[PDB]
Formats: structure tokens, sequence, C-alpha cells
């Protein structure tokens, strides 16, 4: 029931640290609302969507195939690998890995996909190459979550991320089938229930990706809208506090409720 910017400011008051927020119109790309739009925040697992965008760019370039099967070993497994840990014998396809990275936040999957393109610096280069000179990936999972206060590694800004997400989902940087694949994976997110999904009315569409660190940080990127169709991009980041996970989740959910009620 509070106005969305009011609610975002309130969340920051409650949590400490910073909260960043942007809402973009999907069709036009115009900024509808924002708070701290140009300040940096750790991406956490929200980067996984961008990683898959790079993968799909390679598929569209004829340099990768979503059906290519990747065998990996137990030595490749890192923390929070709920899907990849189950496929040591069979491996997983590149498309399966992106599904695991996005829908389940699987870390080994993300590292595997990062190897396909040559590592974090090469994801940065992909972003630079599509006009995003702000967003940067520097580390692998799980270190990219360490969220050291002002250390600009592995960070984006609300506007950079929102703008880049829109460019990946709409327009022609990716083919229609690749744009569609990316949003499908996001729609199938399984691990963001406490966040914007908790506020979502029946019949709405959401495609999202969340991020978390143990302490300090949370975030979500989303394309959502009524009537089965996304019409806006929302990006919310939080960092720099000592808030509990339950309180970070609750604040995101409340920001979501405000955004939906004032749509
Ligand atoms: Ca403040």
């Amino acid at each position: 029931h509070p106005e969305t910017l009011v609610k975002v400011k309130d969340a920051e008051d409650q949590l400490g640290g910073r909260v960043g927020y942007i809402e973009l119109d999907l069709a036009s790309g115009k900024i509808l609302e924002s708070f701290r739009p140009e300040e940096r925040f750790p991406m956490m697992s929200t980067f996984k969507v961008l990683l898959c965008g790079a993968v799909l760019s390679r598929v569209d370039a004829g340099q990768e195939q979503l059906g290519r099967r990747i065998h990996y070993s137990q030595n490749d497994l890192v923390e929070y690998s709920p899907v990849t840990e189950k496929h040591l014998t069979d491996g997983m396809t590149v498309g399966e890995l992106c599904s695991a990275a996005i829908t389940m936040s699987d870390n080994t999957a993300a590292n595997l996909l990062l190897t396909t393109i040559g590592g974090p610096k090469e994801l940065t280069a992909f972003l630079h190459n599509m006009g995003d000179h702000v967003t940067r990936l520097d580390r692998w999972e799980p270190e990219l979550n360490e969220a050291i206060p002002n250390d600009e590694r592995d960070t984006t800004t609300p506007v950079a991320m929102a703008t880049t997400l829109r460019k990946l989902l709409t327009g022609e940087l990716l083919t229609a089938a690749s744009r569609q694949q990316l949003i499908d994976w996001m729609e199938a997110d399984k691990v963001a229930g406490p966040l914007l999904r908790s506020a979502l009315p029946a019949g709405w569409f959401i495609a999202d990706k969340s991020g978390a660190s143990e302490r300090g940080s949370r975030g979500i990127i989303a394309a959502l809208g009524p009537d089965g169709k996304p019409s806006r991009i929302v990006v919310i980041y939080m960092t720099g506090s000592q808030a509990t996970m339950d309180e970070r989740n609750r604040q995101i959910a409340e920001i979501g409720a405000s955004l939906i009620k004032h749509w």
C-alpha cells in the first residue's frame, strides 16, 4: 500500500546498507521509477542470466550448440550444485547447464558455462560488446559472492543491469529463438519464491533470477506483467547490511507488493 519509492526508501531505513531499484518499460525502455540507479551493487547469482545470454550469443553465431554434452568430474564441483552434483556419470548439455544455472542457481553449472566462453573477463567483454560498460564479472563461483563493501568486482548498477536485461530479451542482439530460450529459463526459476513471486497476482507472467550472499546482500532481476505477458523490467539490489535473510526477503516482497498494487 505504500508508494514504491517510499517503500524502497523504507526498506533501506529498516535494513541499513543500500537498496537500489529500477523499473523500466519493456516496450520503450524508458525509466519509470528509480532509486540509486547508478550506484554499484554485487550481482551475486543474477549474473547467471547474463552468462546464458553470452552462451546463446555463441549459439546464434554458430560457435556453440545447446545440445552439446559436457562431461565433468567431481573435482569441478563447488558449493551449491544441486543439479550438477547429480550428473557425474552422464554429464549435462549446455542447455541443461543454463537451465540449472538460472532455475536452480547451480554454481558448478555457471562455472562450466563460464569455461565455455573463457572465464569472467570474457563475460565482461561480452557485456562491453553489447554496450554495457558498467557491469563486470571478475570471479568464479563461489568467490563472486563475497560482496566486500566497495570492491567493485562482480558488480552492476540497477540501470546497467535493467538496460542489459532488456537488450537481451527484446530487440535483435539475440535471435528470436534465443531470446525466447532465455526468458523461458527465467520463467522456470525455482528458487525465488519468497521474493517478487510472493506478491504476484494470478494470471501474471514473471521471468526472474535472484541472488544472495550469506550476509549483507540480496537481489532480483525480473521481466513481468499481467495477462501472461511481461511488460516491465524490475531490478532490486541490496547490500551492505547485517540483515537476516528473512528480513531481506520480506523487504523485497513488500517492494514487490507496492509495485504490483501501483502498477
Ligand atoms: Ca537512505
